[PDB]
């Protein structure tokens, strides 16, 4: 299905939306955030690492090394690839949602939220990328939120169906409409 | 002078039993030692000065990241930390006391990433941030480390004693085995 037809950009990052003269005030950064962990998680979507032009080498603690070392495999399940020694890592690859993320600041990001837990699953770090790690969003224009409910549909056709109320809301007419006859 | 009072003994790893006036509770140590990090973090609750590191940390930022850290800069000085920037770098010159032996190529990056997701900036606000990641301090607690703990938090948070929250202290409750012994 589809959330409808975007209407007009609300507040810089909402989308007001039409589907049958019903109207609605979608939310584009739960939106982005839905279709990032849909993109990282295996099973949602394609996974392939991507190579780094210039490897990013970080040092780490005795604790974070031996997170990371715990964590390569549900990492390398996310296409990100390193190699590591005494005092650091170095990333290879990561995926391609990641290829043009500001590195410097998310990897590092990344090891403090694994040098953290206790258990490591490709899935609850995908989502955890996507909900904090990730890229902060400017003015939000029409071509970009048509783009995004798109690929939303796309890859999320769940929440299309059953969109919860911090994605999407309903914009009430007959307040208006009343006014317009009384 | 008020305390939480007497340490009977480490209960969990991570938590002290405590008795104070015939009442018997439960203290968990890391939320006592984040309340206690986040007052030497605060100015007013505690002395603040900025150190200098002796390898300053560069770092690439977004426009976004670049800009957040842009209007901080005037909380984060009065915290201690101090930095300079030139197009697409930052780099920190330095950081308060609380902060020296920590690991700022990971702690740096995650206040850079938290702080571009802020609209309003305040000290306090921050300096509360930095308390809940910095990285735990023990992780088999015992009676000597609480004793010392509690002691520095009884005279930098004397609020927090007299109205702990449930997250810091808990009752442990004795009706049931009294009522049981007979
Ligand atoms: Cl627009
Ligand atoms: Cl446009
Ligand atoms: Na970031």
């Amino acid at each position: 299905q589809s959330f409808g037809r975007v209407l007009t950009i609300v507040h810089s990052d909402c989308a007001l939306l039409e589907r049958d003269g019903n109207i609605s005030l979608l939310s584009l950064p739960v939106a982005e955030r839905w279709l990032r962990q849909a993109q990282l998680t295996p099973g949602e979507a394609p996974v392939c690492a991507q190579p780094l032009l210039i490897p990013l080498r970080l040092k780490v603690s005795a604790e974070e090394k031996s997170a990371l070392e715990k964590a390569q495999s549900a990492l390398a399940e996310l296409g990100i690839d390193f190699q590591s020694d005494a005092q650091h890592v170095t990333i290879r690859a990561v995926p391609l949602p990641l290829r043009q993320q500001n590195l410097q600041i998310l990897i590092p990001e990344l090891i403090g939220y694994l040098a953290k837990q206790s258990v490591f699953e490709p899935g609850n770090i995908a989502q955890w990328i996507a909900r904090n790690l990730m890229s902060e969003h400017a003015q939000w224009s029409m071509a970009q939120a048509i783009t995004l409910l798109a690929d939303v549909e796309r890859l999320c056709p769940q929440l299309v169906k059953t969109p919860p109320g911090g994605l999407l809301q309903s914009v009430d007419l007959h307040p208006a409409i009343k006014a317009l006859k009384d």
